[PDB]
């Protein structure tokens, strides 16, 4: 039924770390677990003397990989899954994240022509915001494995903090994967290209693709014809971010390294801020602050262009560029009216953002049939807006933010596949939002290639 | 102070392979956990579908750098913890252990002229064989944390199958953290001669050492000055391993790759003296994967038997996919090793030769601690040299237990460590080991044997 | 008015190199220098003891290289004057006709996906065969700066073997500098890019080419993104390649070296034996049977299958794959009907030899203005042609052997820039063959670039 | 035994620089031949058009290389024939030259563990000053291949401004010799450092070089034990020098490249002790041209005046665009020379400090041979160090005439040369020179010196 661990340590922190970090803690937090103290410390204290994740030296060299993107001469793609299940946590189902976030920064990286840094949702994206805390069944709403089951159970939604263990047991496990994977040989660049012909060869809309998909095949072949040194080739960075929602997980993965000492969050290399959270004295905001990992914030159609200003000096406060992403999802309808004010007053600070774009989440909507789906023209488009409003202004589109598997499964209307609202119910295997199957998102990928192209 | 965590199928194995190998799991084992069944089977139905912690490929890789060991090209450096714990699973812990393997292999490197293929001790190390049933305390013995609890206690003694998947989870954690660190510089060679260095200076014996450090530094800057891309002097492979022993645990991180079916519990295991049955389930087990692996030969080791091992695990003749180990006590390796090389090398058969010049020279002391001279370690590595040098076969690399806390468990080295010491730091869960210093001295001194 | 040499060792040959030298020259020379042994004696005792041209080892790799063509992955490029000047031989001509080679190798790399290996006209090709030793003013021939003068005197055209150091000391400073040049930067790819760029920008069929020249830029944009190792991308190696035609300017650069001793020829990397001077058993093709360069064979329309059998086997006996080299030069009318069958009794023997196109020595014709002159629509109809033939056979068309300048000359008609017979006169400077200027080499490049696609 | 060789205008210098120019070559030149100043002009009208022996991306990347040495971190060494001849102008001789020079630089490299730039005394060495104006035999001097002939005959020594034509044809053939063999292997480290090996073996004093060699080998051995890509240790670059004398030559292989105006018959000159007039024309030139310069300073050098040539030759602070060169004598280097650099430190400027330890210590043996004491010059080595260690500046590079001839022109070294074997094989054309054997010995001493 059950493994079990005992209870027992860590150095202490700098005078001013402790008090801005209790400072910060003590912040009002939104949408956190309800359950006892006496127990949570508990497992923050098992988790406070585990390896970590990731480790510094890797989150600054992140760090600099994305400065080149505020400055516009890279792109920044982040992907996978909307909602990391315990019971997903398999070698196919990684494997498959894996592949498919490299198909697509094959495809982008040709058509930037500029390096695609690739940072996976992933090792620890286990809980989520909620709006209500009954969903439509009368039971406590789940909010990942991090913090309640999935299972339609009275019990099974039960906040229990043993999750938090598990959470890092399963983050740890799949990153030991996909570092493994990625330095081993599936990141390699001519294997990867394979399965993007084969895509182009069985898709229904190949014809689409298949010159661009061959452009890329002979420029490749050309790395070769020139001669080039392969093993920058054989292999590919994958970093892992996930939302920080749960700060009882967050601050019990803080560690301390450096050049003077600073509080590095090792549940992951970048975290970033949602909707939900964003509160600008909460402890969310406040908790950013004192991390030194890269960080986004998702900004919706509320927001306002001093409000985002007041995010980036509170987060940005030594103008690092790349420390901050900011994320719009305002919704295809809405992007190329809300956005350009928006990054006017931004870039009028001397701030160098990353701007980033989540076609997804502005674009969600009930099916006539019961499911919560996303259609995937209106992505196409948001995503297009977003490239708009950015010409036209003379700023970097940054990168994306999706939502994707490797796995075939039907939860977004349209693309190549016409997958209409009766079709939904063949493989919906979400445990939240919809997601891009592996056709889609790399559809997706070769359409935003071309407004990079332009 | 204990606090619980509760816990999808996807194809099993294919049926001929599931076939064969429940025919080689049914050969009898020693020394397995007496648990029941159902539990068991329950744990493994859950690890036969985690993500492992190694991938085929990096084992075939490992395979290719080890067949160059056998033939002579370069030279293996096995090195960590006797047992592993979960609770010294520490982030501090692995960093100093991967530090002092690593500050072995620089050593070793400029001495052998040859590349050093670095396998650690590490994520998986959690199970020992044990000769009594009783220990000293009247107790259960302890059998390693994948099995019972190392507290002198009743209950923590219990053999308890759900240990298995907190192994699993202790192993990829581990695993995933020495992975990055050689990927983010730790492995990086500059400052790994810079600890070295360190130690030169505050070394007791710094002075009968100053000569090869030095060299070594010029080395280095050889390279600099060569202006030589130093991207491969930027990081490290070090590839993990452990005594196959609790065969539900390895059976179940079995996966498959034409297919093969490999152990993604380790990139290598070994089978130690206490288990190579030959008629036995650990050298089945190691017949049927993939993986390398070694065994264990003692002093009642004969080269008849000796023989049988290779004919049993290296049927197709690839060289470097067995590993025979030494572990005879300086006073015998000299007569015992050499007819055993003879009869093995006269077979045909490309084997790598180690040393394992610890668990052979083990006693105990009067201040009640058991424990290793390390004038008689360094001692069955020079006799071991000897034995090949006379043969024309190739010493093929060391087997050592260290750490890189200051620790206080083998007596001698440049710290002059007496038996009144070992008390000080006697952190260790089983067998004494070399500790920070020691280990890099011992790695001098073999250093000079090669040369 | 002129300076001076003094006359003086080598070591002795092993008997048999001795004996089969010996064999060789004995055998009659066709288009020789005709001037007094005396004195042809005392230039050979100069030749015999300075630096060469070129070392071994550059050539034995020459000649791994040309293997991966004739296997059918890699490309040849052969280019460069018709006939080199003592009077051109400046660094702005050099540097323009390694310009002009480079730039069609970058065209031509991406668009055989393969590499290129180049091959200049150059130190060295001061040599050439006429069918009249009467032209066409009753003045003793022109045969090239190495045996005679351009200037039509009846004394300049008297055959002076004191040409035969010049010749070298033209070679070796020319080939001196090509190196410098190529190790140097001229031959940085991102540099030849750029005039590429340039080209397409004010050439007036910019937009025929246009497509494809982005599509490189993309490609090579490609490889910073994937962050290759750009050492590889700084430098090219160009080869000395000439007609080995005055058989006392060859004997008398050759050296002994290794894997048993043999006689490279070390006025350059490779030679070739052209249509006048192909007499089976006359003293080219022994000499050439003698070395170990690379070496090529023109075929011309009177050409049979069984003859370029025997070719293949005198030059070819140890079945060195690249060894040989068959330059096909039938014209465009031609080039379909009388090569098909050539090459599939050659491909019968088991030998791989290189099958190169020379598109231009079949194709002169005199202008009603009174130039030697070459359509550049026939060049091209022949390379097409050479195309069509190789895929209809399932062999690989191995390279193209061109006659270019980097200067802006008017000799060939037609091209981008509609050269009329009247617009010859303008900067008609070849001293014997006409050449494809700097625009029409690169608009030549272009299309047997998309030949090469298909 | 003589055959003679028969002789269009492209654009001239612009016409401020041709300005500038005019005005510098106006003032008195030391050691100009005496030849007709029409037949003059016309040769350099045939070279103002010829191909470049060197081309300037070549020269600044040699100013990048030598921004290095003046900062102290990496080392000069510049070497080859005193005086080359047009009839020594072959493969072999060219071919040893560079192999000696390859060989020193290996040693040098791992003895200052720092990158060594090489720079050879080749392509274009072709005239040298002289104090006589009559020789011992009654003739005019001999004034190098460029300007006359070495034989003893009225006519040889007529001074024939042809001869420029000739050297140019001369220096770049030996030019594109060397391109080629620095690109195709011959300077891959490996076999260079094999003809080191065969050095140990051969030379009666291999005994007291085992050591360093032994260890070079094993840093070697080293590099190919980690992995490092090896493409850098296939080539190596060698840069052309000659002391820049006969300014007809020089000025008419100037060359426009923002634009500067470069010399492209050579990557480096110098200006030796009987021209360096501060107010003539070669310390003119000198300031014109964009390559970096050198110039020797003598014992008569006082510390006043080598400022003035900082302040002439380095106007606006370019590192390592100033090379000054000592050749003192080894019993007059330390007294000499601190009060040099301590007046040069001073002044801000970063220059490169050279050692020519040969120059200075040349005398007549009894047996008749201009000849040098080889311990003479390793100990004016030795006194360049001690200085230089004094007073904490650089120690910079060398500068010795050697030879890859198995040759007999100084005394000393392993093979004790006496005066009797003088006469064996003194092949030189002026200076006597290091022979391939007491070259490397000079390497390996001077190695000491660095650690
Ligand atoms: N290492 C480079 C190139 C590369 C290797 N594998 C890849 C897979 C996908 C995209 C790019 C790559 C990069 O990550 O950009
Ligand atoms: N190219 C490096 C290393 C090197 C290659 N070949 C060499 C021969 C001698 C000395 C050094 C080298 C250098 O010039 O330093
Ligand atoms: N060195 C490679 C790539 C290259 C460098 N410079 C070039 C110039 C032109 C074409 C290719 C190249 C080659 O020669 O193929
Ligand atoms: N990567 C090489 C060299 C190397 C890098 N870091 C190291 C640390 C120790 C020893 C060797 C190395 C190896 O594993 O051999
Ligand atoms: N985990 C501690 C913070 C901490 C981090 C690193 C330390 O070294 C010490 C303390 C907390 O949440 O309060
Ligand atoms: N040059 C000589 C041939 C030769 C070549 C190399 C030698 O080493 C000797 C002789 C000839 O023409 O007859
Ligand atoms: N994912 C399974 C198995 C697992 C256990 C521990 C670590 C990783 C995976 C679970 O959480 O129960
Ligand atoms: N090492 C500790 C904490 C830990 C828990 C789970 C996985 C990894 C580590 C234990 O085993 O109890
Ligand atoms: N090309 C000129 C000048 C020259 C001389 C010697 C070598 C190279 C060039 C000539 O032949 O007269
Ligand atoms: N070195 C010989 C031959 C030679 C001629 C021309 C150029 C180069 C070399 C000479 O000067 O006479
Ligand atoms: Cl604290
Ligand atoms: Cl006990
Ligand atoms: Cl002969
Ligand atoms: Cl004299
Ligand atoms: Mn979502
Ligand atoms: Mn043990
Ligand atoms: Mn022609
Ligand atoms: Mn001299």
């Amino acid at each position: 039924m059950n493994w079990t661990v005992d209870i027992p340590s860590l150095p202490p922190l700098p005078t001013d770390l402790r008090t801005r970090l209790d400072a910060a803690l003590a912040k009002p937090a939104a949408q956190q677990p309800t359950w006892p103290a006496d127990q949570a410390l508990a497992m923050r204290t098992v988790l406070e003397s585990v390896p970590p994740v990731t480790v510094p030296s890797e989150i600054v060299r992140l760090q600099e990989q994305l400065a080149q993107v505020a400055k516009g001469e890279a792109f920044l793609l982040q992907g996978g899954d909307c909602a990391e299940t315990f019971m997903d946590n398999t070698e196919p189902h990684i494997r498959g994240n894996v592949r498919a976030l490299l198909q697509m920064a094959v495809v982008l990286t040709y058509g930037a022509s500029m390096p695609v840094v690739k940072v996976a949702r992933i090792a620890g994206q286990y809980a989520k915001p909620r709006s209500a805390d009954i969903d439509a069944l009368g039971l406590r709403s789940y909010r990942g494995d991090m913090i309640n089951g999935f299972a339609p159970d009275a019990a099974a939604r039960e906040h229990d903090p043993s999750r938090l263990v598990r959470a890092y047991a399963n983050a740890s496990a799949a990153m030991n994967l996909v570092r493994a994977l990625t330095s081993s040989g599936l990141a390699s660049l001519h294997l990867v290209h394979d399965w993007n012909r084969e895509f182009v060869r069985t898709s229904p809309a190949g014809a689409r693709y298949e010159a661009l998909a061959t452009e890329i095949d002979r420029g490749l072949r050309f790395m070769s014809a020139c001669g080039v040194a392969d093993r920058n080739l054989q292999t590919a960075e994958i970093y892992a971010s996930h939302e920080a929602l749960v700060l009882d997980y967050e601050r019990a993965m803080l560690r301390l390294s450096d050049g003077e000492p600073q509080l590095f969050d090792l549940s992951a290399h970048t975290v970033w801020i949602g909707e939900r959270t964003r509160q600008i004295d909460g402890a969310h905001i406040a908790f950013a602050q004192v991390i030194a990992n890269p960080v986004g914030v998702k900004l919706g159609p509320n927001m306002t262009p001093e409000l985002a200003v007041e995010y980036v000096e509170r987060l940005d406060p030594h103008n690092k560029p790349g420390r901050l992403t900011l994320v719009s999802r305002m919704g295809n309808h809405k992007v190329r009216d809300l956005l350009p004010p928006i990054v006017e007053k931004v870039q009028a600070t001397g701030h160098q953002v990353i701007w980033q774009c989540d076609p997804m989440h502005g674009n969600t909507h009930e099916s006539s049939t019961g499911f919560k789906t996303r259609h995937f023209d209106r992505i196409v488009d948001e995503v297009q807006g977003f490239f708009e409003v950015h010409r036209a202004l003379g700023t970097h589109p940054g990168g994306i933010h999706v939502e994707i598997t490797g796995e075939n499964v039907t939860e977004c209307l349209g693309g190549a596949q016409d997958i209409s609202e009766t079709d939904l119910a063949g493989r919906y295997e979400t445990a939240c939002d919809p997601r891009l199957n592996t056709q889609q998102s790399l559809e997706l990928a070769f359409l935003v290639a071309e407004m990079l192209r332009d």
